[PDB]
């Protein structure tokens, strides 16, 4: 009683040289659920890189239901980075009692599907290949042009959001940034490969076990490398804390992150998981140790860090649709669909 | 539900006579309820007075079960603690996931029940204060159980120690009873009504009333350990800690009465029960102190308390909260070190 993740199917990419899918301006899309973790990689990075106004974003509603994602039946909406959500503006969800799965709050619960007015993302999948028969996920890259999936994984999507294929449309200091240097990308591989298995993905492996071996095996994975994060960090901090003294916080945070001296990508891949950890994963997926908060004190200041002082994690993470998403779609761990209140707050600020 | 068998025992009473060797403390280590009864029999001197035997963790449709002297007269029954995964729900670890009933052989709680009152019609709970005499149910109601065992019933029968320990104290009645009052209804069972909520509405109105009850006996704590560190000096933790009480400055049935409730609470009542805006661990240090100075340095609180069958009761057996009976391993430890 494991979870074998599906492998994705739509794995092109974006490029001048290319035969089909070219760079441009208003041509392509990213549709997501701010729930998802895979989903959220490509909304930081497509803030990061600038290209809100190049690449437009539709938000399906955080209920996931039998037939899969939904939206609901506006230029500053999709150049947003978050779709224009409101909650996704907030630091903290508030009550959830009288939001029923059915709710239909617009620019609220979701987005519509601006171009062909579907109701389901499965439109999107069927209209790329009739033919489909795998699962419905999110994110997809959609090309407006041909009608079709570009690309519906996480990893490579990214990849192709810091590439050079959109330099042309974004000014000088995006361009610039680059989440992959060359100098990092072995690191930045290595890290990855071992948190997506044991945290990006553990913890999925872990919440959604339905056979209490597999259940320890995976938590118990979970927490061994979190403990290796930890480390990494607090190895980090110290040699920071030599390099520019304890009381210089703002320099130290300034290259406080997983890889190298700088925000790359293994930051943004773990921090949508460790971003959800203690609100859902913790008591949901039973991940439950302890809490970042409680019990990973470097973790929990790089994390904060984020969030706080980086608009495109804070601006693109909603703990509202992460929690109802979770709490109310996975009746096999939730029978009744009652989302906890806590924990509180959804995250701490970052008191010195 | 209220409690049925609402009798007691005094030289006085017509049919129950305090004696050793006649009555019965029928438990589960899991129940909040059925732990203040073990943590009073013990602080009262009674394990020999007194037999105790232990349902199992498991909770099934047709209630509380036993398993197919030193054990009798154990502050537990016996029960001895041995992951989780290869306990399935009808494990039969003798002394280890239940005792056996040792005066009949019944396999069910429901058949003391009947044997008391053939009629009866209401749930089947544990504790249960047993006559052997007459075979029936003395008392099934947790709050008057451990009334009867710190009264004078037993005095003969107990060393000289323990006839004199009194949890309940005419000097701090009202306030012993002003707290228990409110505790029970926000906290005691707060929890439960929390937990068992089936609309979010409900959830969401017991869970805030929860913590803000907590917060509640935080204050009280962090009040008293205030007027205590400036009479003994914050080095001089063992005299603090030795006046440390939620009542007055001695241990009374109001601290046993909220320590069921909160020994359980980062085990099981955070996750399984949502209570969980933040933990005791976490969220509150004088309630954490409070409750680790008692689990460590009281064996009638510590040998009473069986992380085990607390874990795998709530997890295991109720369907509507945990479908797939899958027990979470954290918090770890179950309670922190003093
Ligand atoms: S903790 C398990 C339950 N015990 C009680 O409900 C005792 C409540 C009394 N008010 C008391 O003694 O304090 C229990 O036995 N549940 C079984 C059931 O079927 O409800
Ligand atoms: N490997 C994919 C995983 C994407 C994924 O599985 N998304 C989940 C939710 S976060 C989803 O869309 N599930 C729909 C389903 O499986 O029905 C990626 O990283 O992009």
């Amino acid at each position: 009683g494991a979870f074998k993740r599906q492998v994705s199917s739509f794995r092109e990419t974006i490029s001048k040289q290319h035969p089909i899918y070219k760079p441009a301006k208003g041509r392509y899309w990213l549709y997501v659920s701010l729930a998802c973790p895979w989903a959220h990689r490509t909304l930081i990075t497509r803030a990061l890189k600038g290209l809100t106004s190049v690449i437009g974003c539709s938000v399906v509603h955080w209920h996931l239901d039998e037939k899969g994602w939904r939206f609901l039946d506006f230029l500053e909406h999709w150049h947003d980075v978050a779709g224009g959500i409101r909650t996704a503006k907030e630091d903290s969800s508030k009550s959830f009692a009288e939001i029923k799965n059915d709710s239909q709050r617009f620019m609220v619960d979701a987005t519509n599907e601006p171009h062909y007015g579907y109701k389901r993302i499965s439109d999107l999948y069927y209209k790329s290949d009739p033919q489909y028969s795998a699962r419905f996920t999110v994110p997809v890259l959609w090309d407006l042009e041909t009608q079709t999936i570009v690309n519906n994984e996480s990893s490579e999507i990214i990849r192709i959001l810091n590439s050079s294929a959109f330099d042309e449309f974004v000014d000088d200091d995006h361009k610039k940034t680059d989440l992959v240097p060359a100098q990092l990308k072995t690191q930045i591989d290595d890290f990855n490969s071992w948190v997506y298995d044991s945290i990006n993905n553990g913890v999925y492996k872990t919440g959604f076990a339905e056979k209490a071996e597999v259940y320890e095996s995976e938590v118990n994975n979970v927490f061994e490398h979190l403990d290796k994060v930890e480390k990494i960090l607090s190895d980090k901090y110290s040699k920071l804390k030599a390099k520019y003294g304890e009381e210089d916080r703002q320099k130290i945070l300034g290259e406080f992150f997983t890889v190298g001296d700088q925000l790359t990508e293994a930051d943004i891949r773990l921090y949508t998981t460790v971003i959800r950890f203690d609100p859902v994963y913790v008591q949901h997926f039973k991940c439950n140790f302890t809490s970042i908060r409680a019990g990973y004190p470097f973790i929990h200041l790089w994390v904060r860090n984020l969030y706080w002082n980086y608009d495109a994690f804070r601006y693109t993470t909603d703990f509202d649709h992460i929690k109802l998403h979770y709490t109310r779609s996975h009746t096999r761990i939730n029978p009744l669909g009652i989302t906890p209140l806590g924990p509180k707050p959804d995250i701490r600020p970052l008191l010195e």
